[PDB]
């Protein structure tokens, strides 16, 4: 229902958008109240993105705690956040080096460090430190405004691992920030019943400005970045990865996954694919069952390769829309955050557009250009879900042969 | 007691304020000193507005989804907000009518809706969105001072009813502010101690910087604005919609009523008085002892009518005492906080003052002008208590009659 | 441990200071990249500040209203509160009037009261209110920044007080702020594994910078006042408060206790001298075995006499070495904080560093000079060990000559 809605918003927000430009003429004051119902959504998911990014921290990195079972538990884990880091550097160095949407270094990698331990977890919810090289020269900082999406990953991931150790002491921790994380995704779901009215008005306030025929030059490069950077990690990154841990052909491996990628494209969810891809590894690619049992029910929520590589590309498209190069402070600051959008979204495929608010917060880039991602992000969320589960298809693999002796162990 | 310490605070605050201006000549320096002990009174009262709008919202919400048995806890839940919000009209046009105290807009009705949605739930806490039309003209926004109280209401409503709905999951959630809510009432009675002590200085500190006799004209015309709301509402608009939905002469039950209206004059307290029209409703007006078990209890901490006419007049008869006219986002921002006043006070008559304050800071309207409130406030906190019960008393009849195929099936 | 690897810092940050200076050359730029590691450290200890003061504030007083058995629970904690505001106002006097490290005010006075009740609960955090007299005159204030601590202390003080007597209705709110100071309580812990690190990086900065030799003189002269005043408030104070209330002879009382004294400097942890102090109190001054059990128990996590007085020279110290003289309206907030700092580091020899942190920044002092009080620290620790627990033993004499009907009535 939500893409059929969603395709809805986008062809009647164009609609709206040429029937309006071409029969009309409004000046800048009407079409900022043109585009007022957006602005109301841009700000009901900045809004939330506060106590999301706090609770689903400490909540999913004290589960990572109770769910590792020994070592297999740590190696699906370590397996899971490499290959996100692979496919966001992936993500970053091809959507650098294609640059659709184009026509110190020392102080900018401390104010990185400087972030991660805030002076206040009070003014880490919305300011961020800067420094200044001035004047034989001086160095001042400033404190200024956007919430420090840094400070507060850093602070709920040591504090989360701490109420973990804790045990029964901690528990009633757990049990709060746990029902504080499932009443923020029922905010976000009703955010997300308004954000189709709200996507009309702001894509209609966009083709209204325009004037040109390049801002789709941009976007068709853009979907062509993703559409790359997913090839690239599905056949040459994560067949490499198999490779060298298993030799045992990676492409065989894929072809005995393919009745799990096509309902990979139906369904187009990682989580509603399971009952498939539990028997598609086991049936055909030979896959022990102890291995399958805990590392697919943990691997569809957390192994999102496809939208971590997605994200990363798409933040990097709207600073370079709106003429940044961000440096390379900036550009570790979406590799850390894409790669926590695992853990900061808690398996909710909902939440798709509102990490994607958190990645353009974390910066500091204008958040109103996320309708340019959402107007596109039908054409392409099908192909992302495929990789979300090839790479949990390649971990029962990966973490079975690194794992032999746990299985000649365990019966 | 506490109406005695009150009175005696008032006397003795001009006793004070006529022995030091007649006798004594200070500067602005020691009339500010003078004042001090209600300076520290007045931020004792901002202090605690906003763990008590947050948990009192949180909780009052949650016990509402809780309470309503079907489709007679419906209506009446319905019937308190449609009489609360037609007494807090009533409220707003006779005050703006007759004036006492005297002698873009569409910029404003969206900066209202950009207030209860805010960017950021900390920077809500103390600071409000505040948008400027400039330069064919731009609009830029700035983010001024004081703490957003339409932002903090609609997101504890929305966090409330999702509590609610959440059932097992949520109960630490809704046992956390339970036990938050709780803790608050008691830190306003401990301020309520004080307030004797405060209200005394910062009745002396106006006694003595008055030269006229202007003041005290508007302070009885004032009274003669809440006394007129309070008897076109009980006489006019109450009785008028029991006959709307009742086809029974109001006035014959409202007679019926007589015994519980004098002794809510006597205790002064609508919650006190409810064993009295407990029976004066049923021995009488032969209203139904099922639909009396229900209208009644919770309409005697919800229903406050008398007192959401006497906010809404007195906030504006503040706002035109300090030179001001509120425009229409201001009016409404009254209309709403006085309105939700019902909820964000659980159930005590201390809270009268603070509540106040929280429709004075919804505005940014001075609180220290709240003593010429209190001054007058016990003369008039009877006749509200009598117009609280009236609403009670009538809502027995509405709800029965609007609910009589829900009392030919429960038995 | 702790102290080997302090030490090793304090000697290698001393080695790499001077064989920097001699054998290079640095800009103002160098150095401060230089001392970036300690200035890591010290936006770490000043992250923490925030949920310590606030959960050591609230469980300890509330387990306070559960741990007075009475009166002679009643006259142990009043006995603690005045012998370590006796410390404080020692150290105050002793620093004032040698002055180690030199070469309005009613408006100050009036600014302590008005921190105390600030005007918001999020704003207290990281904002303080400042007014000025200015223009016969008038007063405005301006919420200039950095975090009130006063107004923390004293609210959760207040709130720790109400949840107490709350019972079973705020007991979820006991186990949520004592799971939460126990937490912080674990990342206190892992900062003070970063300390020697930080230490390092941060004395060798100190080194670099000096080209006199009157910073070692004046850090001298800070020893002889925390010595100074650890003698004179163990041989003329506390014995003096014994022999006002229990005319026994107090040198008597205190060779009694010398086993108990030399065991406080080998181990130099009070808590863990408690199973000697225990029978040396029993076996050699014939103390009731009730009224050991309860006072030394609470008093060796509570009574920290030589560590209030340290904190109290330390942070005049720190004041006086950046040229400064407090006044009198910062002289008070020193006597608060550092009194407080008893219940606001919850029975741990870890947070000694992080309390002073507290003190230094309850007045808005630089938190970077805390390095030549770590530096200097070890030599000293060891003798504020044998002050806190001699004040626990001076009061098992106290508290049993004020409870000698309370010993003839509990059998």
């Amino acid at each position: 229902w939500v893409l059929l809605s969603t395709v809805a918003a986008v062809v009647l927000g164009i609609t709206t958008g040429v029937l309006v430009r071409e029969h009309s003429n409004l000046s800048t004051l009407e079409k900022f109240y043109f585009a007022f119902p957006g602005e109301i959504l841009m700000r009901m998911l900045k809004l939330i993105i506060l106590p999301l990014i706090i609770s689903s921290m400490i909540t999913g990195v004290a589960a990572l705690d109770s769910n590792v079972s020994g070592k297999i538990g740590l190696r699906a884990v370590v397996y899971y956040f490499c290959t996100t880091l692979i496919a966001v550097i992936l993500g970053i160095v091809l959507v650098v080096s294609i640059k659709p949407g184009v026509t110190s270094t020392v102080d900018a990698m401390l104010d990185l460090i400087r972030n991660m331990f805030p002076e206040n977890l009070v003014q880490a919810c919305f300011q961020q430190y800067k420094t200044k090289r001035e004047e034989e020269y001086k160095i001042v900082g400033m404190y200024s405004d956007g919430i420090n999406v840094l400070g507060l990953i850093v602070f709920c991931l040591v504090f989360g691992l701490v109420i973990g150790k804790m045990g029964e002491k901690g528990q009633i921790l757990v049990d709060f920030f746990n029902a504080l994380s499932d009443a923020t995704m029922k905010i976000v779901q009703i955010i997300m019943c308004y954000m189709p009215l709200g996507i009309l008005f702001l894509i209609a306030g966009k083709i209204i400005e325009v004037e040109d025929w390049e801002i789709f030059r941009k976007l068709g490069l853009y979907m062509a970045t993703v559409l790359t950077g997913l090839a690239i990690h599905s056949i040459v990154i994560l067949p490499l990865i198999y490779f060298i841990v298993v030799r045992k052909n990676p492409f065989r491996f894929a072809m005995g996954m393919a009745q799990a990628l096509l309902t990979a494209l139906m369904i187009s969810s990682s989580s509603a694919t399971l009952p498939v891809t539990f028997r598609c590894a086991e049936e055909n690619n030979q896959v022990d069952k102890r291995i399958t049992r805990f590392v697919l029910p943990v691997g569809a929520t957390i192994n999102m390769d496809g939208t971590a590589l997605y994200e990363a590309v798409a933040a990097v498209f709207i600073a370079q829309l709106n003429d940044l190069d961000l440096g390379i402070g900036q550009i570790i600051t979406i590799s850390i955050t894409a790669t926590s959008a695992s853990i900061g979204a808690a398996g909710v495929p909902q939440a798709g557009l509102v990490t994607m608010v958190i990645v353009l917060s974390a910066v500091g880039l204008p958040a109103e250009d996320v309708t340019l991602i959402i107007a596109v992000d039908w054409l392409l969320d099908r192909f992302r879900t495929m990789v979300n589960v090839l790479g949990d298809a390649f971990g029962t693999g990966i973490v079975e042969k690194l794992s032999k002796k746990e299985l000649e162990q365990m019966d």
